[PDB]
This record gives C-alpha cells, structure tokens and sequence, in this order.
C-alpha cells in the first residue's frame, strides 16, 4: 500500500513503499494494513489508543502488520532495521486504559503477533503449567483446558476481564485474582525475538532438548523444550528475563505460564465496611491475615462506585455533571446493600482447613462495625460477588467492563500508584488522590489490590474521551497525582503511553542511575533503536530527549 | 606491600605497586594484604579455594582488600578501570564446595566486602524485611534479632550451615529450609556499584523518599530509601534484578529480603524410607502434596550416608578405601535408625491445621512399606532432625559441617543438577550419578531440595584434598557427570569456579544464543572487563576464550 | 609541594606530584600553597567555603595557585589539558553567600587571578570608561580615582560590600545601587583565556589597534586596544560575549566596565512603610515610576531585620532562639525610627530636575498611610540611609556586613529568585518564603532590588555555620524554596556551588533543551573539561552526571 497519514522518522515515502512491499511479499496482503476510528474491547483497533486522552491520531500507527509465525518476526525484524522502521510488538492489544494498540512513536508499524501466532502450545498436567503464543487469550486458554476436559485438574489466573493476552498481561507484570496472582512470577522459559534478530530461550529454556528422530530438522522456533523449562525458571548464570517485562529488549514469541492445580473446595465471599473511613482498620486487618496465609490469593477492596459502576451508569445514581457528594456516595451504597469500601475474597482448599481459615477472617474484620459477610447466595443476581465468584476461580468474564460506562463516552484511564499494607499509608494515598480527582470535577472511583507486604492502588479514571476540557483536566490529573505521590514516596507500577517519561523521571535516585543503567543496555542490543523506542521512558540514543519526551 | 606471588593479567610489577599503595593510602594499611595455606569455616580463606580440587594456588588473589564503606568501593573501582585490575568481590567467601574467596581469574584482587561492611541496616517488623550489607551472617541476623527480642516476631530461614552471608547467599541464589526457601525470591530493593563506580539501586530503591532536614546531605549510599523498596521487588520499567544474580554485572553492597513472621506454630519430622528404591515412590508422593501446599517449606529427601556421615568419618563405619557396598549400607542405615532415603519436613500454624496437614502427609507415604514417622522427641541427642529441626524455624547451626569429614582431608564439591518431581526422572538422574561415582572409586551422598515443580540435586562429592590421583578422579568425574546428565535434559544450578565454563557451554540452545546476547550486555556495563571476568563463564572481550575457558 | 587532602578526579599523586612542580617552576614556590579554616571578609579563604552550609571540606581545593600575569594562565591551561586537571578560576574570592573561593569539584586547583594580576589598567575620561584585571577591588579603584582625583569626573557604582572584584561581581552578573546598577550591561571588550590556552578579546576588541614603533612586539595580553573597544560592546559578527557570564567557558583576564560622570547633584532618601502589608501597595507604586524614570538608579525595598541586624545581633533584640513574631518585629521597627518594609533610593542631577523628580516621588508614596520620608540629616549616626548614602553614589563601605552577624557564627547563604513589579506577585512570593523560613525555624531576612521590569528578591539566610541541626535545615529550606518558587513561575538569577543543578533543572522547558545547548557548547570549547567543571549545572561530558550532580 501507498501513503500512510504518519510515517516513523526520517523515513521517505518510496522508502515507507518498498519496505511495505517487502513485507507484502512475506506475509501476504492479508497480514498488512497500511493507514491513509476507535473499536470494542470486543473487535479491538490496532491503530492508535480507543480509549484517547490526547488527540485520538497522537498516537498512530503507519501500518498493521501480522506475521503468520515467527520466521516472518524474524524477516521483519532484520527489514525494520535495514530501514531504520521502528516496530510496536503487541499481543491482544486490550491495553485500553494504559494506550491499547498505539504505538509511543507515531509512524511505527504495529506489529499484531496475536492473529496468526494464536496457539496453545501445551498443557502440561504433572509439570501444572501451559506453554503460550501471543494470540492466546484468556477465554481461549479457558475454552482450551474445557474442551479438552482439563478444568478438573488445572486452574487458570484470571485479571478483571476475559478478552486479554495470557502473555501480554504476564510481561506488563499484570495481576489477577487467585492464589497465582502474581503473572509474571508465574512465568518460566520464555522465547524472544531479540533486535539483531535472533531466537533466545530463558533459563533452562537454553538447556536443549535432546536429540532425536522425531525432532530432526525442525526450525528452532520449532524445536520443543527440554524437561525442565517450564518448571524453574532461573537456569544457570544471569537471570535475564526481567529484562522482558516492562521493556524495550525484544519480542515475546512464547511463554511458559504455571497451573494452579484444583485445590479440592473453594469458597468465595464479600465483606461490607460501611464507613469511608473503614478502609483504615480494614487494611491493618488485612495485613496479618496475608502475611501469614488466612488470606491466600491476592484479595480486593473496592470503592463503592466501582460496584455502582457495574451496576449503572452515572446518569442513573445522578443527573449532575459535578461529582458525587459523599452523603450520595452512603445512598447508594445502601440501595446497593454494599459498604464504603468492599471486601472480596476466596478460600482455597479442604473444607476442614477453609472453615479454621474462615473462622479467623470472620472474626479479625468484626472489631468493624456494622460489617456484613456474604456467599454469592446471599446476594442478587446482578451482584458483583457473584462476577467476582468466576473470577476468583480462574474463570473468565467481562461484566466488569460496564464500569467503563460510568460517563457518556466513557473511557478509562488508570492511575497505579503503590501503598503500604498500612491503614494510615492507604489513608494517606486515598486522601492525595482523591482530592485531586475532585479538583478535576471527577468521581474517584478505585480499588487496592492486596499483594503480601504492598498493594496495588487502581485509581479508575473515567472520562468522556469526547470532551475536550474533560479530556484536558485528565491530564492535568494525572501530572498531579504523579507528582504529589512520588512527594510522598509512592511510584506508580505500571502507566499509560503518554506518562511514561514522566513517571520514569520519578524513579530517580542518585541522579537517574536507573534510566542510565537501563539506557546503556538497550543500546547494546538495540544499537538501531528498532523494538520500541519510549516504551517506559526508554529511548535508543537515536531518540532525542528534546524531540521525544512528554 | 612489594611483590605478590601472581599478578593479574597484563599488569606490571611496577603498576601492581602503585595501584597497590594508592589503595592503602585509601583503606588503610590494615584493610589490605599482598600474597608473596587454607584455612576453617570458622576462619575462612579469603586468598584461594581452601577445598581445592585443582592444585591449591591455582586459583589466587594477588592482594586482599577491605573497603571500610561504600565509598572505598567506589575508589577501588576507579582505580581499578585505571589500571585494568580485576576484582573479585565476595561478601563472607564461605562459598567453599563451589571454590570458596578465590577468584576465577588468578592475580585478582580479592575484595572482601564483609569485613568492615558487616552491618544490620534495618529488620522492618510491619513490612517483615530487614536490611542487609556483605559482612552480615546468619548468625549475626539471629543474635541481632535475640538481643532486640525480635524472635518472637519474626522468622529468619537458613541454609544447612550458618556462616554465610545473607546476602552472598541470596546472590547465589541459594536456598533454605522453610517456606521463605527460595532465598532469591525474597529480596526486593538491592544496591550496587556499577562497573563505572556509580551507584544503582532497583525496584522502588529507585524511587527516592522524599526530602527532610534530618536527611539532607547525607551521601546516596547513607540515604534511607522510600517507603516500598523493600516490599515490592519490581518498581517501574524493566525489571533488571537478575542481572545481578550469578553474574559479573556489579558488586552489591545491600540487599532486602523478606522476613517470614513467626508463624504461631511448628512441628519439624522424619520419615524414613526403607529401600533405595523407595525415592521412587516417595517423589511421586511428594509431587501433589508440594503442588497443594500440604508440603510447606522447602522438604529434603537425604541419602543414608549424608546422615551416617553428620555421625562420624568413614573409618568408624569401615576400613575400606573402596565404596561401601549396597549391603553396607543397609547395614549402616539400620545402626543408625534411619532409611535408604530419609525425608525432613515441617509444618507450620495453628495446630488445628498441621493437624489437618499431618494426617494428609502420614497418610500418604503409607502405601510405602516399612514408613516410620518420627519427631526430634522419638529420636538421639545427636540425631539430625534434631538438628534439622533448628534449621526448620530458621535457627542456625554447624553440626552439618562434619559431614564434609568423610575422608581424611575432606573436602567437598557440589555437582548440583535440577530433576523434575517424578520418581522416575529422579531415580533415572541418581543412577547416572551412582554409577559415575563408582567408577571414580567413590561414595555417592546426596540430598534432593524439593522445590514447588523442580527439586535441586545436591551430589555431595567429598574427596582428600591431599591426594592427587583421587583428586583427579574428581574432575573426571565432574565433567563426566556434567556430560552425561545435559545428555539427559538436565543441567546445573550452581557450580564451582573450574566447571563454569564448561556448565555454561551446556545451555547451548540455538547456536550459544544465551551467552551471546549475556556477552554483549556485560561488555556494554564494563568495557574494561574490571568486575568478575570468567564468572558463570561469562568473559569480558579483553579475555580470550582461548586462553581463558576451562 | 607533596601530598594534599584531595585530589581531582582520576589523577594519580605522582601526578599531582609532576604537575606540581612544573608549576612551582613557571609561578614561583611563592605563588602556590598545596593543602596537606575559614578565614575573613578581610582576608579571604581560597580554600573552601567559609560560610558552609555543606560539611567545612565539602568544596576544596588540592592547591592554590597565582599566575604572576597572563602568560602564567596560559601556562597553567596548558598543564592543566596535558593532565586533565580542573581550574576553578576566582578574582577576589568574596563569593560568600554562593561558595567564596570554594570550586564545584573537590581536588581542582584554585586560581587567584586577583593576587598578582592587580591593575587598574585605565581609566578613560572622555570614553567615561575603566579597563581592568581580576585582583581590582572596588574600594582599590575607588582609591585609584581618589589618588588621581578623577573624583570629580567620574562615579563608580558599588554592591553593598567594598572587597568584590570588578571584574568578577560583572561575570557573575552583580548589581548594584547607581542608575549604572545592571554591571554586566556596563561592561565593553574584554579578554580571556580559552581552554585551549589562546587568547580571545570579545567585541571591538577583535579590531586591532593599528600598529606603531611604540607599540611594536608586545606579547598580545600586553597589546593596547583599538579606539571602540570600550565604548561598543558589540563589535561585529555573533554576540558572544555573554557565554562568559555563569559560564564555564572561558579565564577572564580583563575588561572595561563603563563609569557615571559625575551628575551634578546627588540627593539620597528613606521612606519607612509602616505595615508588612504595605509591600504590596508600594511596589504597584515603584513601578510606573521606574519605567518612567522618576526612580533613577536601582532603588531597594529592604525587610525590617536587615537593618535591626546592621544595627545589632539577635540577641541584642531578644534572647529567643525561636523566630521573632510579627509582633517583636513592629517592636524594633518603633525602636529604630523604621518601618515594616524600608525604601532607599537617590536623586541624581540639577537641582531643578531633581526638584520636580522629588515631588512626584514623594506625592505618589503618600497613598500609604504612616509614611515618612528621610535624608540623611534626618537620622542618626548610625543608620543604614547615612552608609547606603555614600553607596548609591559609588562610595564602598563594610558596615553592611555587620548584618551576617545575627546569629553566633553568622553565615550568610542567598536564595535569589526573581519576581514581577508587581505588588500581588511579590506579595505573594514573600509569602512562599516566608513561611519556609518558619517551618525551618529561622527568621526571614531579606529585600528586593529593583530592576525596570524585574524585581531581585534577595533573601538573607542567616545560620549559625557551627550548628549541624540548623545547617541540615538550611539545605532543606533552599531546595524547598527553590522547588516551591519554581511551582510558581519563577525562578533564581545566581546560586551557591550547591543548588546549581538543582536550580538548573528548574530551567527546563522543553526537555532541558537549554543545559543541553549549553552543554554542547562547553564541550567544543573544553573537550578535555578543564576549565570550572560543573558551574552553573553545566558538565563537561568527562563528568558524569550520576556521579556529578546535587
Ligand atoms: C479497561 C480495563 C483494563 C484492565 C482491567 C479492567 C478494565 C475495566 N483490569 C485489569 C486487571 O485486573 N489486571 C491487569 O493486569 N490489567 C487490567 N486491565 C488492563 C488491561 O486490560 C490488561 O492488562 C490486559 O491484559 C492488557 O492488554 P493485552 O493483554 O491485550 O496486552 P497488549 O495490548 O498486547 O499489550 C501488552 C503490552 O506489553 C508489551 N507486549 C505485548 N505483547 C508483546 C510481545 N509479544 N513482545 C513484547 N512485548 C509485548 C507491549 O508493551 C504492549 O504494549
Ligand atoms: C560445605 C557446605 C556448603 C553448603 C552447604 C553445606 C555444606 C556442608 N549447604 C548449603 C545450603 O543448604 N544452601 C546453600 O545455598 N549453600 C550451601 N552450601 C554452600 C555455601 O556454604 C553457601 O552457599 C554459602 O552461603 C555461600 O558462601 P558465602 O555466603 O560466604 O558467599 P561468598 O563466599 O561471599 O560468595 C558469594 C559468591 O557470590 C558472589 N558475591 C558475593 N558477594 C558479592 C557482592 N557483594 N557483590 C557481588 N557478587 C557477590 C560472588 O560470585 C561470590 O563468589
Ligand atoms: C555576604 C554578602 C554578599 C553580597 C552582598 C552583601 C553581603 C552581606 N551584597 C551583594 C550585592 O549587593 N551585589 C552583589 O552582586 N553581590 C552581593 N554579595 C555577594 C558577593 O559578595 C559579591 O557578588 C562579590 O562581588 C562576589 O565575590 P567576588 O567579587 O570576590 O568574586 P569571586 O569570589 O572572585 O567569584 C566570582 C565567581 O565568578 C567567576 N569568576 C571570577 N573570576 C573569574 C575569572 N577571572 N574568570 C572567569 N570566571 C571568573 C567564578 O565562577 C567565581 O566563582
Ligand atoms: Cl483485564
Ligand atoms: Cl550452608
Ligand atoms: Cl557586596
């Protein structure tokens, strides 16, 4: 195809045009979109961020280009750096709420590995793990273990919503639900595309598989493991595979995720705190609990607009552009028979042990007034828990997504600063942030996730994304929040495309050893700057600061 | 001082004297000792392997010296890119089985870090981290916790010895006893001198706390860091921890890891397995019951011999240079009221759970004939789960030394392959290892660590450190063993300064791809090869691998 | 000389050793002391800073070194390159309040230009113009005009203290009372030495004096200078000039400083505003008068405590280590005749003018209630109107000094932003700062000079430079400040050796594309990074900024 609306740097047209042709002729017409509006989280865009912040076409894409298997990863590679064209790697594309699909660099190619690079590559039962490509989805690897009867002996680790990339969410270091929670540590061998081209397998991933018949002749992409890839993740020597998530050092053809083994009994459940002010003694609650194991996968406590959220739009609690007070706040959370702050959980295990477990939940939480328990029976059909009950167990769903709704042309933004276990430091951070988000003439709505000795603070930002003095106190917001928080000694563990710079400018101890440190290794192996410049403030030398940050 | 008895390479004598009284102008003459015999565990060696296998000055220090703080680090290092010298750091240098305080490259300087870095930075009792510098040992950590009565809150977790340094442990990627085993795993925030001489440190490290007047104007190594730098391992962008365990990658100089709070219960045990043939059954046993939990900490499954050995020398159990017979062993394993396999466990909580947990593991090993379950109570004064049974709650302790004692001028070396958790993968690796170990004229003695979907083969080799021809029988069986198991899809975890190399050339997938790209990162962080050089095999490119392999 | 405290960076002291004594060579033994406390205004340390708010040997030198003349410098340069040893050039040294004599990196080799290159080089009548070198005090030209009573003919223009050099207050862009305030404005051809070591003359300088037997084989330092070099700055070509202001670009060697002919009439006055609040209405009066010229020189609004401390020390006013309250402040204000916020200023020329200048001056501050106007006559003899007398027509005095002493070991140290003629904006600054000061505990000291458009708000840090506590707070006051202004639009116009990167971080629009312009400019000029390393934030790239940077 001939003229895209954005081209990479320095690139001319005819060059755009051959390298385009190149690839035609490698992938077929069929795995190229060349670009001369936003989609669903259900039919997902590639091109640039649905959810926009900034201008809808700030972050564009030049072409959409889907390899049909890693060889093609590996044409395209050495053809980006023959030209000089920067490549934008994703799976799914779901990351809606940190820039979907789009690219940090406008004119970059978008390189779908999801379409053509969808397999399950194995469900290994006594090992407890699967081994995974890209275009791997959740309901997929559901569906997969389902139909090949496999729910009985393995669970899955779901985040919020179905729709996302096994993979994908496992690199960004995401998080989901049950005990297996934490992704990324969850993770052993994995494969990558590195700049110059060439295949690496981590850990006892470079430990090759013996030799044999069967096997002969095969491409390396398409060799299988030896024994013990998927079962400890750190090999011999330096453990490298970090360098993977969250970074610009290269292409994640596959990976190795580990299986929760049914547990044998699961019991799910919902503590109401009525009072804004709970999240204080709860939290202090929570801490021991977790530390020691009462509390066993990664629980959530929620504000109650987020359950209102699922449940309805604003325009339906509320005909008022302003934020909600917080004497409406207590209404609904009455109507809804839901708390301030709200409490889901799950159990795991034999009976016998999930009773002992319960017994000590029970009664920690009862120092807190007015606290209520309850079993997805003991609540309406439309009930969150009731969602939250799939989730907790590996099984996908995508009600949630309705929070999204809050306001007419909503989208979602996430701000994810990171707290202690401390009622007085989640008091603390709530307070900073929530202020904040009223200056901004909007509802706070968010939930802590509980990690063991950290939580994970999801401030849900919603916005009309066709606002455009909405969509600029958005940014405002969030500049803000960043700041005040890291003035109070909280960084954020994930963001958006356009914060990047920003929060990683945040992360600068003794005069920024750490984008330094890190800016001397992508060089060595990205010496043409192809994988990715930006991503998490990372920019190859040929990325002028001046020219690129934000 | 003068004239050492080998010098780095390329290094004149003149040079070696001028950078080496530069030094003692910074350190002092008493922080620094020139080489113009081994030693204890008690007062280890700091110039060379004291367990040596090769000759006992192959491996040797030019100088020894003691950085009194982080910055005589920082100068060591300028000094050292000044005139080419390479270090070779060590925090305690118990590192004995894998080579000890000696250097891979002879003529290095030894710098150790623990002498006058030994302190307890901080032991974070609502966080449940402490804090740590080189010179911290086990011990250490127990009696600063003893004499701040913070025992009772707060669990430590050790290793089979307590000498080692928490910290060198933790970079090793060593392992423990309890559920907080996987050492590695626990830290969050470390700090290190680059090989520029700048200071770096991970995760939140990287997020600077926030200014006050108490804190102005203390150097960056004597800042206190941000509220979650130690409690969350990961910060922001690319997660680059790893690079710094089994790596030449930089020198550290403090580290979190995570305290485990005192559980609120304990019971430490002992099953002895019968038939040599029982390792079988019981790892297939062991397998579901680690996946889910009713397995804890981290379970060993130990060889007669090691136990036979904790009790006394080979000569009071036989008169016989050759191997005990399979009859023997039997014999010694009924004297003593063990097994053919023994396996140590613990549980830990509420009793009304180990209760639970207990009649689930007893059951279990049941189907194995002639099971005995035991607790320290049912067992001798000098037995080993009573032992054990310290070493289960985190209470350090040397007993386990005597084993090394063996032979006459014992001395141990560790060949330290990974096999999965099936009785058949495991029976199949120990028979590989047996027979070589015959063939060498040795008793094999062993311990697999059960690990979550993996286990750690410890082939304990103990050898006459005085006697050549045996001595040499131990590298061919070293490098026969290496062999033969990567022949077998397994390789090593850990392993000795003389085997690195050869390890390394071992994880080969595609074409060495693993070293390569390790190669081209650490050239990029120290292009004059000063730190390490040769470490897990890993050269700087100012070293030939011709003239440096082994 | 044999071995100082510090050495530069990288230089072995063998080096320092050789270049050490090339140098003895080519200055004499006698113009240069190694260093193997501080001293006085009077007899300035060269050394380090004497009013440190860091640690006392935070800043210092290896040696101190005089160049008998410019030769000598170009010498030195050249020695300097050959071992890339830094320069830390200083005139006079009475840099106090920013760092005195003390050099950016510790181990550099301080110059004093001042001692032996001492000449008034020219004082040009009809050109109404001087020409000097560094050692040129103001209280020695004033002496020189005495001495050749050019009294009559021509007025200096003075900063509030004697013992400044000329030639130095002018680079770092001083200022001072007489409408000929702005110095660096008033400057015209000057010469300097480049890293390189060659010799440069800016402006007209660059237009040769044409030739003359008289004139004939003087080396070029001592060449006349064409006609226009002193009376036209610009000269032809690019402007650069001023890259010799806050910069580390070049070793000033001379220059011509244009002179007020004596006006005609001179009439000083005071005029006490009464209420804190009335800064506010004053100011929206100074303005228009200012741009209009009724306001001729650069009139100053000082701040009670100023004058109650030339008057007397804190505890000749209160024995409170607290800071005194708004109310003990109107107190002294009554005692001393003063008022809340004091304003000097001058009459210049005839009487009839300055008549009519005085009547508009008077009418317009008459709006303030309580106000009174004073001549010197009209007070005391000891009042800072009868000194500030004598400076705002180019008479040098000391008694200001006195001020310093507040506390028990006064020391000063200036946070100098900068703030709109305006009474809102400069209300509101003094608030900001205001309230900093209390939360350190220290009583706000200061005044705002004032320029046509711009306004300098000096404010005076007292401490106690013997109080660790305190010291601790003053580096938490001034980064604060300085983050705090900076959040309101403004920013400072001179610093200490150390906030300068600090305060240049606070310039960065646009990605800090302004230190980066900068910082390619010094590295052409000084590729091996000789000259001042680090001033004004600016590095060579030799110096990293990990390792640089505060
Ligand atoms: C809107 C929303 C989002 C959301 C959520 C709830 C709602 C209402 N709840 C989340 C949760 O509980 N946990 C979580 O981790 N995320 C949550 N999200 C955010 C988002 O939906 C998920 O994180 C989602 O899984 C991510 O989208 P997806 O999985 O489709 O990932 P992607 O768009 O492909 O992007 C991945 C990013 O990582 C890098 N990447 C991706 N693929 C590769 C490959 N092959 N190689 C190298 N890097 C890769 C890129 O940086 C890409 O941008
Ligand atoms: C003889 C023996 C050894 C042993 C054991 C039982 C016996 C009888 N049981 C072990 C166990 O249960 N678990 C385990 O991890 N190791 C076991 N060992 C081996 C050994 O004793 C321990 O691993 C011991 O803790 C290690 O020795 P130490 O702790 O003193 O470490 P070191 O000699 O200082 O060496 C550490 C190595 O790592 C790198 N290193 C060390 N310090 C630094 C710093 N500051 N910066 C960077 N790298 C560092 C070096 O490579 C050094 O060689
Ligand atoms: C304590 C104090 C200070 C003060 C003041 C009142 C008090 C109580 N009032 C001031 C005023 O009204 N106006 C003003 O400009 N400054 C005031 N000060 C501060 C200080 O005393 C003066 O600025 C003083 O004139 C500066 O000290 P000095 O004149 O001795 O300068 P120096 O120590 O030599 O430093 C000059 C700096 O500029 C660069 N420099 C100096 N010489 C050279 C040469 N030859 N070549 C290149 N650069 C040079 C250096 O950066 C040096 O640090
Ligand atoms: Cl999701
Ligand atoms: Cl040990
Ligand atoms: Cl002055």
């Amino acid at each position: 195809e001939f003229r895209p609306l954005t081209l990479p740097p320095k690139l001319s047209l005819s060059d755009f045009n051959e390298f385009i042709q190149d690839i035609i002729r490698i992938v077929g017409s069929e795995n190229v979109e060349v670009i001369s509006v936003d989609g669903s989280y259900m039919k997902p865009t590639h091109t640039h961020d649905p959810h926009h912040v900034m201008d809808q076409d700030y972050f564009l894409a030049s072409a959409i280009v889907a390899p049909r298997n890693v060889a093609d990863v590996q044409s395209i590679v050495g053809l980006a750096n023959k030209f000089s064209f920067p490549l934008w790697p994703i799976s799914i594309g779901r990351n809606s709420g940190y820039g979907g699909a789009a690219p940090r660099v406008s004119g970059s190619v978008v390189l779908d590995m999801g379409k053509n690079m969808n397999r399950v590559l194995e469900v290994n039962v006594e090992g407890a793990y699967c081994v995974v490509e890209p275009g791997v989805t959740y309901h997929d690897l559901h569906n997969y273990l389902e139909a090949n009867n496999l729910r009985d002996k393995l669970w899955l680790d779901v985040p919020d919503l179905g729709g996302g990339s096994v993979l994908g969410n496992a690199v960004e270091r995401g998080v989901g639900y049950t005990p297996y929670g934490d992704h990324w540590m969850m993770h052993s061998g994995m494969e990558v595309v590195l700049a110059n081209g060439e295949l690496l397998r981590t850990g006892m991933g470079a430990l090759p598989d013996p030799k044999r018949p069967e096997t002969m002749g095969l491409k390396p992409e398409d060799q299988p493991w030896s024994k013990i890839a998927h079962l400890f993740p750190y090999g011999f020597g330096p453990y490298i595979d970090g360098l993977f998530s969250q970074s610009n050092m290269g292409i994640v053809t596959k990976i190795g995720i580990w299986l929760m083994p049914n547990p044998r009994g699961y019991q799910s459940y919902l503590i109401t705190l009525p009072k804004d002010g709970d999240l204080k003694q709860a939290v202090d609650i929570i801490r021991p609990l977790r530390l020691g194991m009462a509390l066993q996968n990664v629980p959530t406590i929620r504000h109650i607009l987020l359950d209102a959220a699922v449940l309805g739009d604003k325009r339906s609690y509320s005909s008022r552009t302003e934020p909600l007070s917080d004497e409406e706040l207590d209404k609904i959370a009455k109507q809804l028979n839901l708390g301030r702050w709200n409490f889901y959980g799950a159990l795991y295990g034999p009976e016998p042990i999930r009773r002992v477990l319960w017994e000590t939940i029970k009664d920690a939480f009862s120092a807190i007034p007015g606290v209520k328990f309850y079993f997805p029976e003991d609540t309406p059909e439309n009930s969150v828990l009731r969602v939250r009950d799939k989730t907790m167990q590996g099984i996908p769903t995508y009600d949630e997504l309705k929070w999204i709704d809050w306001l007419p042309n909503g989208a979602h933004l996430f701000f994810s600063p990171i707290a202690k276990v401390s009622g007085e430091d989640a008091m603390m951070q709530y307070a900073v942030t929530k202020k904040r988000c009223q200056e901004a003439g909007l509802d706070f709505i968010g939930t802590f996730t509980v990690g063991m000795r950290e939580m994970h603070h999801i401030v849900c930002i919603v916005f009309n994304k066709k606002d455009l003095i909405q969509k600029r106190k958005v940014q405002w917001l969030m500049r803000t929040l960043i700041d005040d928080c890291a003035a109070n000694g909280w960084g954020e563990y994930r963001t958006h495309l356009a914060f990047m710079d920003q929060i990683m400018e945040t992360y600068n101890w003794n005069n920024s050893s750490f984008l330094r440190f890190n800016e001397v290794l992508k060089n060595a192996v990205d010496p043409n700057g192809i994988i990715a410049p930006g991503k998490s403030g990372v920019w190859p030398s040929q990325y002028s600061h001046v020219t690129w940050k934000l």
